[PDB]
């Protein structure tokens, strides 16, 4: 039997971010911690919520500590702040950092065992569920909003670790483009080809099945069509691509993805790549490693991707459909070659090891070996 | 923006209800009431739950009363077994009438100002959850498992009300076609277009938008092609109902339905008539009254039901749509007209004005006056 974990409550739509006072008043929390990052609270993002809240009389307070790929150390911090705050629930603002942050607190904060944060790396065996989460993305996106899975960066150990927690699941999401169209065309464009890597990877995943199919070859339709009218900074393509990146991840939270995710974990942990990029730049490349255990499935993706399949045999689609990521990458400006965004050569031996023992590689639809991961990353090193 | 209300954790499959005694335990109750039906205790239907319960070491009562378009009667026998049997939550085994029973107890159980029960109709102000409800539907179907409507009868009034409340939403559904082998064939087409109509009728919605219309379409083309299979006793055939029948459901109880829901709600009422029959009359009646008001849409469900659209104006789709609903109910067995289950021509006028002033009419596409409700039982009626 398949299990789905999905969202109880979601509100989609330009002014989403409307309906949280009311959820709140109905739910009958008293105190938030708001967790979020320093750019959001500088450039006025976090606002649009605490405005809001202030004018229904609903106490926050907020942590602003969470970086680019979240540590150990953000999520003790974030966890002190909470403990100390008196929040009998909590509300994640921003891309995936600060919303795996805000699983490990509110995870850690009804199950104290886990403080440590090392203990709840893989199926995490919580006895309660989290603190109550409302999620409200601002990148288009990691649609951790609905997924079970968190990642955090063991800082000592040089490598990011996967907590998987029915437990973790928000409570509402708030998928609102105003709170996304100032992200800057390039974070628009990696967090873009991060959504359509996820709903990729979940559409060939060894798990895959009739209802994550149906939802990830939508999710493929959303975002080819919408991601670079969105860089360009069309209103209607920044809410397209909104729904686009959830609906991938009511997919591939349930079925998992594959080696793109693998090989972007160990850059992250190596040399904080943004994931997006990492993912954007690999994508295309471990696409042709997998296109021989992908049935007709590439046909898909080149056909919602806007490519011609008809009369053209498999082995051209499955082609077309790895020649449509890469024509994207470059009308997005995603660099091409992991030495432009300062990968070396020297890591790459440890790099295909780390990635090989990567949990999310183990839903590849094809085998890789250490060899084989060695070979990818020089691929995709440069010309 | 629009909200959508799912079930937090669903498992899908022949053997889903294997997972029921882990979640159980997972969650920490203690004692169910089981509600369900004489039937599916006499066909040991119940038992396939039971059984696995005991092997668990878990504690059951059960209540069997529910009758098929469950009275306020049905509601207050099941409200005074379930608080004096000491359980702390629901175990829902049967089709819609069981599944609308165990909301109703759930809200009322924990919403005590509302035991009358008629008061709960409409958008029914609750200020606390659901006793907590497992659902484990045994038709396929009525989506009872992840919508947050339920209907119930007023016998004094002569009228099904429909009670909306995100409290209702099960926690858990368990959607197992070894649950569902056990229907009559006729139970198997009558539920089967019941499914068919949601997805439909949900399809061309006023409020429908871009996910319900993905979910809607895929459930159209999953229940044609599966519906005639399982009718003859197909195994998978009946594993894709199970599905197609939930992913309707994950669209419609979010935007809403039309007349066919509308205009079946009546005979339930005046005559006691299953829903799905009624609901398999009407449909391809009120689908031709309403095609002007339906764009492109009846393009879409000609196609996935099987008719050659490659060279067909938009015309010629919308009526080939609407005559593969004809052909797909001839095929199942659901006699064609009204007369044949029991209605009257002299209870038209007053089914028409209970047609219009139901709440599921509102999200008709075209606005229907009394004169155009009163015409379409008319051709609803006889040869
Ligand atoms: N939880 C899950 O299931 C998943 C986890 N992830 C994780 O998510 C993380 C990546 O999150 P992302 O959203 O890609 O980025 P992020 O949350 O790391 O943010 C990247 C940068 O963009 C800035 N930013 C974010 N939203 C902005 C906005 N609206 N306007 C202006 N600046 C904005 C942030 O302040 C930050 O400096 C990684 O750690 C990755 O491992 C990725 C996918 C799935
Ligand atoms: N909750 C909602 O949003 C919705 C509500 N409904 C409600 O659902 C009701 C109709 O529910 P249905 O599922 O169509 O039928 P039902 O639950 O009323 O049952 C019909 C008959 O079939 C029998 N049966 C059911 N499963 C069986 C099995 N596996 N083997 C043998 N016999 C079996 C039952 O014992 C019963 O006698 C109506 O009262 C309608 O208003 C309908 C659709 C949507
Ligand atoms: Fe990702
Ligand atoms: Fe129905």
């Amino acid at each position: 039997a398949n299990r789905m974990i999905l969202n109880e409550t979601a509100w989609f739509g330009r002014g989403a971010v409307g309906a949280l006072t009311d959820e709140v008043k109905r739910r009958g929390y008293q105190k938030a911690l708001i967790v979020t990052d320093k750019t959001l609270v500088q450039c006025g993002v976090v606002a649009k919520v605490t405005d809001k809240m202030d004018a229904a009389g609903l106490a926050w307070a907020i942590y602003d500590g969470v970086v680019p790929n979240p540590t150990i150390t953000v999520v003790k911090e974030g966890l002190g702040v909470f403990q100390n705050s008196g929040a009998d629930y909590l509300i994640a603002i921003g891309g995936g950092s600060p919303q795996d942050t805000c699983k490990a607190i509110g995870i850690i904060s009804n199950n104290p065992e886990f403080a440590d944060v090392r203990s709840l790396e893989g199926l995490s065996p919580t006895n309660k569920p989290s603190v109550p989460i409302l999620a409200i993305p601002t990148t288009a996106g990691t649609a951790a909003e609905v997924t079970i899975g968190y990642v955090i960066t063991d800082e000592e150990k040089r490598r990011k670790f996967v907590c998987v927690d029915p437990h973790d699941i928000p409570q509402v999401a708030f998928i609102d483009a105003d709170m996304m169209d100032g992200m800057p065309p390039a974070l628009k464009a990696a967090t873009g080809v991060d959504a359509l890597t996820h709903a990729i990877e979940g559409y060939i995943t060894r798990g895959a099945w009739a209802l994550t199919d149906a939802l990830h070859i939508k999710a493929i339709e959303i975002i080819a069509g919408a991601l670079r009218g969105s860089v360009a900074g069309d209103k209607d393509a920044g809410e397209e691509m909104a729904l686009g990146q959830y609906v991938a991840g009511m997919g591939f939270s349930n079925v998992g993805v594959g080696l793109v995710h693998g090989m972007a974990h160990p850059l992250g942990a190596f040399y904080n790549t943004p994931h997006g990029v990492a993912n954007a730049i690999l994508l295309p490349h471990v696409m042709r490693y997998n296109a021989d255990f992908t049935g007709e499935k590439y046909r898909d993706i080149a056909r919602v991707m806007g490519v011609k399949v008809e009369g053209m045999g498999l082995e051209e689609a499955r082609n077309a459909a790895v020649e449509a990521v890469f024509a994207l990458n470059r009308d997005v400006g995603i660099p091409p070659h992991l030495r432009d965004v300062g990968v070396r050569k020297e890591d790459i031996p440890a790099l295909a090891q780390a990635a090989l023992d990567d949990v999310c590689t183990g839903g590849n639809p094809r085998e890789a070996t250490l060899e084989d991961i060695v070979e990818l990353y020089h691929t995709a090193w440069t010309s």
